[PDB]
């Protein structure tokens, strides 16, 4: 091979995924955190491990970069610590959130070429990459991560900004809600350490009920839905209706005091904002992505809820890839490996010729 490996870096609100184009999975995943004492800067797992003696910062808390100084440190960490490569020696494909401000796109571009001296780079919308990973160029993606969720209609490879909806309800909120209802049950999960334990309980024992009320009735009259969970100190606790009550908040945000529409309604509203001529393509190609869409039963629940909102004559299909937790990264690996994509990279030459603003033309 003549070309060096290209890098794929998925910038997540909670976890960053990094690896090499062509691979089937990211080589590294770490917390999008930077910490400094209350070694001068700590990034990733280490910052989390030593959070006791540090003040943590979340530079991309809700999907959008808010502090470029710390984001630069996360990227430095990604190259030198996680992937152990020199960025000046590899093209880099970066991901961005839907509705990312134009100025931010230019900033990312300038930093890659001027700070890291990348030989080439490109930036793609997360939702679009997930759609690519599913083998489609048209459809609507419901991306629910750690600090944010989005419904992104995509037609022929292009996201439709006017129809994109943002929901400030995701994995983080669900974890805290589970801590709250488990505490109401009689336990006590309130500390940061306990938040990590509940996050684990959430990822392992929660599920989306097909019918909330029926599930609540079953849990109230029997122990058939109860599951045991063992804490590190040996204590075994019981999780009952909390298993499905937690993710139910995605469909009924009021449980969290939020007036926002649930994910099914948000998906429907996005589709309705698109040209009537492509709505059927979206209904027939609703793809789920992100860690928060991993709950067992979520696909069937979405199918049921969307069917209730859409015309009776509409064909509804929910696609839930088993590997959807990393579909963004995988889509990037696929894209960066495409023969026709090689001409699309922004080269250092092109950057020197046109400057940061070239990103709008090259990465439309
Ligand atoms: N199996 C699972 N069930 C439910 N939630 C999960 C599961 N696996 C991961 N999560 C949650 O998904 C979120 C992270 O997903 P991700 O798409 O990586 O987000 P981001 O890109 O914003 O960091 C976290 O809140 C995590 O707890």
């Amino acid at each position: 091979d003549e070309e060096v490996a290209a890098l794929v870096v998925d910038n997540g609100s909670g976890m960053c995924k990094a690896g090499f184009a062509g691979d089937d999975a990211p080589r590294a995943v770490f917390p999008s955190i930077v910490g400094r004492p209350r070694k001068d800067s700590y990034v990733g797992d280490e910052a989390q491990s030593k959070r006791g003696i540090l003040t943590l910062k979340y530079p991309i808390e809700h999907g959008i970069v808010t502090n470029w100084d710390d984001m630069e440190k996360i990227w430095h960490h990604t190259f030198y610590n996680e992937l152990r490569v020199a960025p000046e020696e590899h093209p880099v494909l970066l991901t961005e959130a839907p509705l990312n401000p134009k100025a931010n796109r230019e900033k990312m571009t300038q930093i890659m070429f001027e700070t890291f001296n990348t030989p080439a780079m490109y930036v793609a919308i997360q939702a679009v990459l997930s759609l690519y990973a599913s083998g489609r160029t048209t459809g609507i993606v419901l991306d629910s991560g750690d600090g944010v969720s989005h419904t992104v209609p995509i037609y022929e490879g292009y996201a439709l900004p006017h129809a994109i909806l943002r929901l400030d309800l995701a994995g983080r909120d669900l974890t805290d809600y589970l801590m709250k209802i488990l505490t109401e049950r009689g336990y006590s999960f309130t500390t940061t350490e306990e938040r990590e334990i509940v996050r684990d309980i959430k990822e392992k024992l929660c599920y989306v009920a097909l019918d909330f009320e029926q599930e609540m009735a079953t849990a109230a009259s029997s122990s058939s839905l109860e599951k045991s969970y063992e804490l590190k100190d040996g204590q075994v606790i019981t999780i009952g209706n909390e298993r499905f009550r937690c993710p139910e908040a995605l469909f009924q945000p009021s449980f969290l005091g939020m007036e926002a529409c649930g994910i099914h309604e948000t998906t429907y509203n996005s589709i309705m904002k698109c040209d009537v001529d492509i709505r059927k393509d979206l209904y027939a190609n609703t793809v789920l992505s992100g860690g928060t869409t991993m709950y067992p039963g979520i696909a069937d629940r979405m199918q049921k809820e969307i069917t209730a909102l859409a015309p009776s004559t509409m064909k509804i299909k929910i696609i839930a890839p088993p590997e959807r937790k990393y579909s963004v990264w995988i889509g990037g690996s696929i894209l960066a490996s495409l023969s026709t994509f090689q001409q699309m990279w922004i080269s250092k030459q092109e950057y020197d010729e046109s400057g940061p603003s070239i990103v709008h033309r090259k990465c439309f």
